[PDB]
């Protein structure tokens, strides 16, 4: 529909020709999120001294989720009304501390879950990227 | 809308078994993981190494994605869209045989990919359903 | 329901015993979409001067997005109906060309994105492969 | 086939598949679908069996190798390979190195050897 | 004739090969991993779930460790080591395999190659690593 | 004493270790990539979003260029290669790398093994290889 897509203020540009969120009849789709900042920086992505890049699960897993928070809030949704979150680490000796982040945001009562290790995200500084899904009558 | 499923494997992490919104019914990836946190399909040799089974996997996937389903009044026959993560192409044709056990040409959408790693090392299949039912 | 499911004439035959696309209530799931014809040839996978298949990223991805649009037209929708999509790749080393090509197709007012690369898709000469959900109410 | 090289007393041979010379693979028969279906079991076998042909054409034999390399795509054929590698080698040969690589040169592949012989002239 | 060794108080291989081969004046030393004799691992403790927690700084100190072991065990040593290869399975472990790396060996020492791998035989291992060694008899 | 060699101008290694390594009548050299002795990598150039195109033929034969200066700079030369150890990322780049080998190479010169590995040391990467050399003194 007409303002069914968002590209929201303040959030890292897409990769592509694509917005942060889109509406669908009742339902949000947000796109792959990461914890890339919009000066194309990445938190939890630090690089050392020699400048290689030290990825840091927790501090992205927290910092995906506080980003997609910030886009549900820009379509007047949060993170209560996520329904289905898709995962994609790229190393499972990731998983126990992605998941002990995941759970400071999402209860009983929270979305269905899926999490995988992909072979490569589009950067290679990163470890996590999460998709959701939304629902929230208008 | 949520629900944790009595008798199936306790969830990786906080999540449910299955999430309601509004019509539809979201749920989570499914492995062959029994409650006692033992595998189906993954039994261990003569030196403890574990023996992957696809086909044995994936039935009690789609099994158990059927008995998830039902514990909140849908079955298999709601399912829309399937999303299968196979760990090595060389299964496929297996899980494809054991697919057609369950699902035919009516049935879900259905996308198949290989996926670096699955949460666990004996598993070799998992699949997350998405199912469409009104309340 | 009945007929919620649709094989679509002139695409290639599913790798297994599913349909094309299957409506859910207002939404439409198009299961993922390879170049592949329905000769079981590729598009975008010629064989190099030993007979090597050489995948082609852009080609590919251009007859994937071709092939959806053929299923969603197929069952009254369109393009501009898509709301989610799921690109797999193989190497990210494709990623740019792959960006290029989506661009041709969709814009930020159109679904939100999101893209990976997996270990293996289920023929070795493919490069890509996508899966989209469409919103068009009966 | 997979060439040898010499280098004073030593033999390195290239890594060597179960493709034949006519671009045909041992182990990877095709379903009625038209899809290969790997054996490790077969391939392993099949591996092994031509560096022993390939050693035995420069005067060495598998009780000449020293170091083994191999390349598997997926350590579920791990436990099948290694019963296979018992069929020819034993604790009083070779060492052995086992990986899973990304990927090897054609989808039909499950296993890979290189190997370094010693066997002076 | 003794050209092969199984070293005591080591993983024992898991396959029918020994843990170094005297091959003229040089030994190869099979792919080693921070497996203990008792086939649990060093830098992989299982966290409060069970899982293992791989740790690529204490995994890569008990594989160059086991590695000296075995040379020491046929009367050579690291500093007769000439070419290392190392196999990761997430390069995000580089940094650290490498400052480990840097406790046992210099740039007067052995060629290395390093690259991340898809599996080690075993899920809980992030580092395995083979060489070769050079020592007349 | 004089085994190791750091070759001067080259790309310093990326751990502590040598570009080659002599073992009595042998040269080890370490796995080299096409990255250029001020870091940058020939055959990955930026594209106009600044992301990296790397490419198989430019970077394969700056590898190839390279192992031959190391070799030089101890007094050998390709000629002298005996095994080479190619590891790529994706077979896709398999058949132009070949392409870019048989330009220096002999095919039935030196013994050969390619595999794709699961990640190189540096994102940008395609090739790497490593090589075995003989040449006594
Ligand atoms: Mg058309
Ligand atoms: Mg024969």
């Amino acid at each position: 529909a007409d303002n069914s897509a968002k590209l929201v203020e303040g959030k890292a540009k897409p990769m592509g020709s694509f917005p942060h969120v889109k509406r669908a009849g009742d339902f949000l789709f947000v796109s792959g999120t990461s914890s890339r900042r919009p000066d194309n920086t990445f938190v939890g992505a630090e690089p050392d001294d020699t400048g290689r890049p030290r990825p840091n699960i927790e501090l992205q897993t927290r910092e995906v989720i506080s980003n997609i928070r910030d886009i549900l809030q820009s379509v007047g949704a949060d993170l209560g009304d996520v329904v289905e979150v898709c995962s994609y680490l790229v190393n499972m000796n990731d998983f126990a501390a992605y998941n002990k982040v995941y759970a400071e945001f999402f209860d009983a009562t929270g979305p269905a879950r899926t999490t995988v290790a992909v072979h490569q995200l589009p950067h290679p500084q990163l470890v996590i990227e999460i998709k959701v899904v939304a629902y929230k009558p208008l």
